[PDB]
């Protein structure tokens, strides 16, 4: 039993359920039980599918606020970042196929975690961003790198510079998700798709996972590298403290360079 | 000595008709025929660009799964696989453009060899998938590395993981084909294209179609052995053995794998 | 040195820049200069903290200069006109700033170019966007062969550049080769408004956004680009090359030899 991730398997198809109230936010203590999640689902041979979705209104609305705060330093911020990064790597490498399914809001922390699933669903008004320079800070858990691989370089830099989230829908035309369900049966209809998955055998699903991967390129990990590295120097900047001041305060930073 | 295409130039555009019945598999032979195909097209100066059909149906309905069962080793599955593989290539290098026009259908080593032609244009109903795991096998002629560079990693894996295939309007929407024409006048719009192709000097054909080329990298070329190497393996599997025999004889295959 | 074909004003931290290179605000050598200008005097400038460019008069920008083009030009100094481009487009796509084009009328070979070394683009509807140099018996030489499919995908790349028939704006954003489309009576406000979005945001974490971003270019991005460029000054001397030119000037379809 994990704490803020419970499972129930059914028809090899082990649906995690994150709950950590209200928002499900990406902390320290969540991160290590998905990587536990993903130890269980790759030894259980029973297990050949994984949906995760959030408990409550979101899948997840962020990283948890309460370790970027003044308390926090530069090294254990570069680590936090690496944190993220190492377990959402371990849950693209993993061996069984993975399906994030979003309902509510996907941001910042938590849609990292959900683009490093090997497949997205959305309902058409979930809002997918990545809104961490509002904190004066950037995404620190590879979204620097996964979400232009998915959307474009363009369309990421924008998504980025702006803050602003777009729709499931807009994130389906995008090609940040695999595809949009209705609201009332959302759950459901992502349990399909696993059940067509669940039906296939087990060496070609892990074949495709591992050939999939040859998209990410020693440019993509030097990346990932380089972006642990600013965020910290980032975090620590004037800026950077004045942005995650700013969000806990109720106010709009004021940036000096 | 082509026995299974044949060409027609007029007006410097070379019309392949692929007619190997009943679902134009793309056998051994077929592969020889397409490689010769290649040849006649880069040397004969008559000819600027090639448009490739199917006869009857399909475009393709997959590889020849009948000559699959000739297979006894893992090593002869891989060598069918890499046969596919050089083929395929030396149409995708070729210095020449080549449309491929695809009505009805184009699944498994059919949209493969779909796409590894420079331009695809299909019907609005037209399916396009890769159904190789209903087999317990994999994509074998470059697809499992092709597709997702289309596609998206995401919609590739969910193809392949569930093998439905998606309509050529949704296959436009992908980035999977260029176009989709009415099933009235499709093929005459696909040479209305070819035409205005064929109005260009042939060095700035070729040079537009080798400048192309750098979106290939070694981890694509790596991807491809790998996917041939464990085409073979998958190939001679119990579950392969057994998902190639459900389909010959019509059933629901059972995998224990 | 004064901008020849270029004006800025700064408003708000987002410079605004005007391209005015009548009639078509081609992008000839002077243009490139003019735009190395704005690339130095943007990165030197703290209080600019995000570019838009657009075109003065009916286009942002409808290809490279013609007149640089004819049969008095010869092979390496076609070659490096095209080395020009490449390296003024470089420079664009790698300045620390954000860099928005706005696209109204048509950008055009040599202007769509230019357009897709900008971070983000945005368009009207009916905007022409297209790369059309086969028309002339050439390639594109300021790395339209290597931008374009890294926007639209090969396929869709290839087709562009072997019909040489541009697509609408509304057609470029399902195609990804723009982020968005405003209307053509609001065009400019719109565009400004994500300036100014994105001009609330501290340096360092623009800056490096846009430095994480350039991982997407391969090896093989700039093989290619230097490649383009060889190629360009080989079909520009050809008998081909010199036949696209010449029947263009003369207002006629081009009959190639091979």
């Amino acid at each position: 039993m994990l704490k803020f991730l419970s499972v129930r398997v059914e028809d090899h198809i082990a649906v995690a359920t994150l709950n950590h109230a209200p928002a499900n936010a990406m902390s320290s203590q969540v991160m290590h039980d998905v990587t536990e999640l993903i130890d269980q689902v790759e030894k259980d041979d029973n297990i050949r599918v994984v949906v995760i979705h959030g408990e409550g209104r979101f899948f997840s609305a962020g990283a948890d606020i309460k370790e970027f705060t003044s308390v926090t330093e530069a090294k254990q911020a570069t680590e936090l970042a690496q944190l993220g990064q190492v377990t959402f790597e371990r849950v693209e490498k993993c061996s069984k196929p993975v399906i994030a399914a979003i309902h509510g809001a996907a941001l910042g922390g938590g849609l990292e975690f959900a683009m490093s699933c090997h497949m997205r669903f959305a309902t058409e008004s979930a809002k997918l961003g990545l809104p961490e320079l509002t904190l004066g800070l950037i995404p620190g858990f590879a979204g620097t790198q996964r979400l232009p691989r998915y959307v474009g370089k363009a369309k990421a830099c924008e998504m980025m510079l702006t803050s602003t989230p777009i729709t499931g829908a807009e994130a389906l035309k995008w090609g940040l998700v695999n595809g949009v369900f209705a609201e009332e049966t959302f759950l459901d209809d992502t349990l399909k798709v696993a059940k067509q998955i669940a039906g296939k055998s087990p060496a070609t699903a892990r074949a495709v996972l591992e050939l999939l991967q040859t998209t990410k390129s020693s440019h993509y990990y030097e990346g990932v590298q380089r972006e642990a590295q600013i965020f910290g120097e980032v975090f620590t900047s004037e800026d950077g403290r004045e942005g995650v001041a700013a969000f806990l305060e109720k106010r709009k930073p004021s940036f000096s360079g």
